[PDB]
């Protein structure tokens, strides 16, 4: 009875994410990719399976996204790729998917609230849904060809369409979900194909059930899956969720939902939802506790764990419970066995996908008999060593008992109190002039002072001769990532060397591991700040990383809060901005980015997530000379829906991810608001290689002196310009002061 709702897809060394890029350029027939990707299915079945594991997933794979594949299947393939018709393949699953030469790929969003990206469907009145994409019903043939049966995970009809965004055209009065009935067939006629495959269970998932639909919504679930009933016959249909607890009403309609015979709960984040059963159950359904995290890298106490998957042998038991991971083993690592640098007392401290296929197994096993005490035995001393291991609990839970003392908003003075103070003592012109954060390279090598400043330097002649240019920018040479920069000089700050995690395509990403109560004992920027502001005359303005942004891109522990473990993450920067301060800079700008992705699905938990965020913001200057003037960075075009907040960090200037979007939906920041201080739009979006019109600028900011202020304005960029090229850069920026210079002519 061990269950695992999903896998990764790309490598215990990301071979599927070359197999790509050798494709993907013209390097290698279309067969090299199959001879791999089944190279790959082939492991993860048998890997699988050879553990003791049940339900063995098949159609978790996936050449870029699961949301895709599930477009392919109903062949909504778009127009401006050109679709006739028939079985699609490669030139149309990319095509949509990156986008070739002559039309562009599909926008791409957020898994939920994961760090991973999916295919937008793009739907409407007028698509031609076709069932044109096997791949369910064959990797079932093939896994089985190789002598395990597997489990048909598929997405959800309804979530599908949940999940979809009706492309242009379509009048806004449409009901994206009127589809309902024209794409329920063609989830038909796949599972009669695989029933008659040799199918005996197949898995549904619908996440959005843990997100909040009204009544109405709901009721699109049943009206669906009382028209599969008939296809379903004498057949277990597993219903997925996870990321949440489901409420009340969506729990109802779940739990009596038609054909279901068994339901899956994220009961690690959504522990909640067991009160409602506890309170109330179907039938002799299946459970499938949920409890091995998918989205973490720590092994699953098991104690704890078999001591709830016991308490819910008590809501069932007549055979009906079945052990799971929590969300996918996909939003996770690999096989923890590939890491080595990481001193073993730790690696004992953590579990990989791979770690937690077993962990499902050993907690399934000792449920039922065969008990290895030698995991629990091992387990329990894994536990132990954690929960005391000085290198965990520090004399760094120090401020803290003077943190619950009271918010810490910024010594008082009504920022027009002190921005005037931050003009003697820093004087500047109208809207002045200044970028957003990194710079392109040259060769590049992978002592350091006389090959260091020495692109630090020119920065530096660069940025002054440069159209003048009030204030100035380093250039974060002295790195490799914002983020994972600043880890190796923290406490609990340490780092994987193969766990990696998708997040689109063949791009992944490894976030750091934050293990003990994090911690900068020793100084991490400073003269590398006042390496450039020593050189010119022009305002040199610093470089942190919010401690909101750092900790939600990585893996943060599991044994005490978020906000927790996040606030000190904010007080080893007051100590930095602290030292700009002495150290001289008089300006510090820093950066949040990162700000909204930790948004709680339950819109109700919204407001408190805002709160540790942002007043951790302000706990990392609220100790700052009232001349000091510190910048923030938020890389959000529409961030309308959270202004509040935005006005609650107490800047005196910042920046965005504008560039891109409305100039009259600027009068936001007034109407019922007011901001009163600096904020510097990026009009002008990096992102783009291709350099804009002076004459685009000018008005771009001149529609800007209408919506906002002169007697508080700012000039910058979209977002940083790590990407950009060089011969498309300079002819740039030579154009970004020029048409302010202009109008301050009056
Ligand atoms: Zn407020
Ligand atoms: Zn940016």
């Amino acid at each position: 009875a061990s269950h695992i709702v999903g896998y990764p897809r790309m490598g215990p060394k990301r071979e599927l994410k070359f197999a790509l890029e050798s494709f993907w350029d013209g390097k290698s027939t279309a067969e090299d990719l199959q001879k791999v990707s089944a190279d790959l299915r082939s492991s993860i079945w048998k890997q699988m399976s050879a553990a003791g594991t049940k339900f063995i997933p098949s159609n978790t794979f996936a050449h870029y996204d699961q949301v895709l594949d599930t477009t392919a299947m109903l062949g909504a393939v778009p127009p401006r790729y050109g679709y006739t018709g028939g079985e699609i393949g490669l030139d149309v699953y990319f095509s949509m998917a990156r986008g070739n030469a002559s039309v562009p790929a599909m926008e791409m969003t957020k898994w939920f609230d994961t760090n991973y990206h999916y295919i937008v469907p793009e739907l409407g009145p007028e698509v031609n849904f076709s069932y044109a994409s096997h791949k369910a019903v064959n990797e079932y043939k093939e896994a089985k060809a190789l002598g395990v049966d597997t489990v048909p995970v598929l997405v959800g009809p309804v979530s599908y369409l949940l999940l979809s965004k009706a492309a242009k055209g379509v009048d806004k009065s449409f009901e994206l979900l009127s589809l309902l009935p024209k794409i329920l067939p063609i989830y038909k006629e796949v599972i009669t194909e695989l029933k008659a495959a040799g199918a005996t269970w197949i898995q549904l998932d619908e996440p959005v059930l843990v997100m909040d639909l009204e009544g109405q919504k709901l009721q699109a679930f049943t009206g669906a899956y009382a028209e599969l009933e008939s296809t379903l016959s004498g057949l277990n249909v597993l219903v997925e969720t996870y990321f949440a607890d489901i409420p009340a009403e969506a729990y109802k309609t779940l739990t009596s939902l038609k054909g279901v015979t068994a339901f899956g709960f994220d009961l690690v984040r959504g522990t909640k939802t067991l009160d409602l059963v506890k309170a109330g159950f179907p039938e002799g359904k299946y459970l499938f506790a949920g409890v091995v995290d998918g989205r973490n890298i720590w092994a699953n106490d098991f104690a704890a764990s078999l001591s709830t998957l016991q308490a819910l042998e008590g809501i069932v038991g007549k055979d009906k419970l079945v052990v799971s991971t929590s969300c996918s083993l996909l939003h996770t690592a690999v096989d923890l066995i590939n890491e080595t640098k990481l001193d073993d007392e730790i690696k004992s401290w953590m579990a990989f996908a791979a770690q937690k296929v077993v962990e499902v197994n050993a907690l399934a096993k000792a449920l039922a008999g065969q008990k290895d005490e030698a995991l629990f035995s091992a387990n329990a001393a894994a536990l132990a060593s954690r929960r005391s291991s000085p290198r965990v609990t520090n004399e760094g839970v120090q401020k803290a008992a003077a943190a619950l003392k009271g918010s810490d908003h910024r010594r008082a003075t009504n920022v027009s109190a002190r921005l005037d103070a931050q003009q003697k003592k820093l004087n500047l012109p109208i809207l002045p002039t200044t970028t957003i954060g990194s710079f392109p390279q040259t060769v590049e090598l992978r002592e350091d002072y006389v090959k260091a400043i020495k692109e630090e330097i020119k920065k530096v002649v660069d940025l002054q001769e440069e159209l003048d240019i009030d204030v100035l920018v380093h250039g974060e040479p002295e790195r490799n990532d914002m983020v994972e920069y600043f880890g190796e000089q923290l406490s609990g700050f340490a780092f994987t060397a193969n766990g990696w995690v998708q997040s689109y395509g063949s791009r992944c990403v490894k976030p750091p591991v934050i293990y003990g109560d994090v911690s900068r004992p020793k100084a991490m920027t400073v003269f590398w700040s006042a390496m450039a502001q020593s050189m010119t005359s022009r305002p040199m303005k610093g470089m942190l990383t919010g401690p909101v942004t750092i900790l939600n891109w990585s893996f943060v522990r599991n044994d005490q809060p978020r906000h927790e473990t996040c606030y000190q993450i904010a007080l080893a920067i007051k100590d930095e901005v602290e030292d700009l301060e002495k150290g001289g800079i008089g300006v510090i700008q820093i950066d949040e980015a990162a700000l909204r992705e930790g948004l709680p699905l339950r819109k109700s938990e919204h407001a408190f997530y805002l709160d540790w965020a942002v007043h951790s913001f302000r706990i990392t200057n609220c100790g700052v000379q009232d001349s000091t003037q510190i910048h923030t960075h938020m890389c959000y075009s529409h961030f309308n829906d959270i202004i509040h907040s935005i006005i609650d960090m107490d800047a005196d200037v910042i920046t965005i991810e504008n560039s891109r979007s409305d100039e009259k939906l600027l009068s936001v920041f007034r109407e019922g608001v007011k901001y009163g201080a600096g904020i510097g739009p990026g009009v002008y979006d990096i992102h783009s290689p291709r350099i804009p019109s002076s004459e685009e600028i000018a008005d771009r900011v001149n529609k800007m002196l209408a919506v906002l202020e002169q007697n508080i304005l700012w000039v910058n960029p979209d977002c940083g310009l790590k990407t950009r090229k060089y011969t498309e850069v300079k002819p740039a920026l030579k154009n970004m002061v020029d048409a302010a210079k202009l109008i301050r002519s009056q």
